[PDB]
């Protein structure tokens, strides 16, 4: 509206994901831009040098742009902060050369930007801080116990990869962007709603960012359904590819379902219409974003 443009979805190559859903960038761009260089700054200040791109995207959208383009402007530079500490810290948890030594040494800085994040949310919105702080710390345990199971399904990867992606804390986030908070008996019932969204965004995001990850493998553990779909059903990379693809398709309908479905059973409030309709751009805004991301895609690095 006054904080979002529409963006005509059919001008970027979506290799058929992202169909029937409308895609948005946030006019404030720029906040999430300035948010993201505050937080790479206190990388380096409290951690170490930086190794990788986090959200920033000018191309097509800084991350927290698209994702989430209905963000209140005031709120849009914490989010994107907050997102690119994560998008660091993700690297580090998945990694698997990392001596005793370093890990002890960086585990205070990491603790400083966490806290610190956690802070300034609970000083804007305690509610919604709170959400916040239990899903972050709840990916962050997941990755950590969990990042090295086989599993022998996609099914069974997903309930996992939803936790890992960030999908609950995305959503937190999201929620905190909006003012917007949610009654146990409106959370119980839309959970069943956005899971197919959750594993959209954790299966789109896999097959993106697969070939940076395969780059990777000699110091990161890789979790990916284009790995699993390659080793248990004896398939190259592209062919692999395609059956997620076509994964990603199902579960995108299967939450276009399930949105209209709880409309039927459930005269909806013009606040959890809302939330549908916030909900569906992080699929468009990852599905785009993930397309030129420097973090995937090195011919668009810098710096
Ligand atoms: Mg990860
Ligand atoms: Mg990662
Ligand atoms: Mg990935
Ligand atoms: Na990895």
């Amino acid at each position: 509206s006054e904080t979002s443009d529409l963006v005509d979805i059919s001008r970027f190559d979506t290799h058929g994901l992202g169909a029937n859903y409308k895609l948005r960038r946030h006019k404030f761009e720029h906040l999430a831009d300035t948010g993201c260089h505050k937080a790479r700054s206190d990388w380096v200040k409290y951690i170490g040098p930086l190794t990788e791109f986090g959200g920033c995207n000018h191309i097509n959208g800084n991350f927290s742009a698209v994702v989430l383009p209905l963000c209140r402007p005031d709120r849009l530079e914490l989010i994107a902060y907050v997102l690119e500490f994560a998008f660091l810290h993700d690297s580090v948890l998945e990694s698997e050369n990392t001596s005793p030594e370093s890990e002890v040494q960086a585990e205070a800085g990491l603790r400083l930007l966490y806290e610190r994040c956690i802070s300034r949310l609970l000083q804007t919105d305690e509610v919604c801080a709170k959400k916040i702080a239990k899903t972050w710390k709840d990916a962050i345990n997941t990755t950590t116990k969990d990042k090295n199971v086989d599993f022998q399904s996609i099914e069974d990867y997903l309930e996992f990869r939803m936790i890992d992606t960030g999908a609950p804390f995305v959503e937190a986030l999201m929620l905190f962007g909006l003012g917007m908070s949610l009654s146990p008996q409106e959370d119980d019932a839309l959970g069943h709603v956005i899971r197919p969204c959750f594993a959209a965004l954790a299966l789109t995001n896999d097959y993106f960012s697969f070939d940076r990850e395969i780059e990777e493998v000699d110091t990161s553990t890789l979790i990916n359904s284009v790995a699993i779909v390659m080793r248990i059903q004896s398939l190259d990379i592209p062919t692999a590819k395609t059956i997620i693809n076509e994964t990603i398709q199902k579960y995108e309908r299967e939450f276009l379902r399930r949105i209209d479905e709880y409309k039927q059973h459930k005269p909806i409030s013009n606040k959890i219409e809302q939330y549908m309709e916030a909900m569906t751009y992080q699929i468009s805004g990852n599905l785009v974003w993930s397309l030129n991301c420097p973090r995937y895609n090195p011919d668009y690095r810098y710096g």
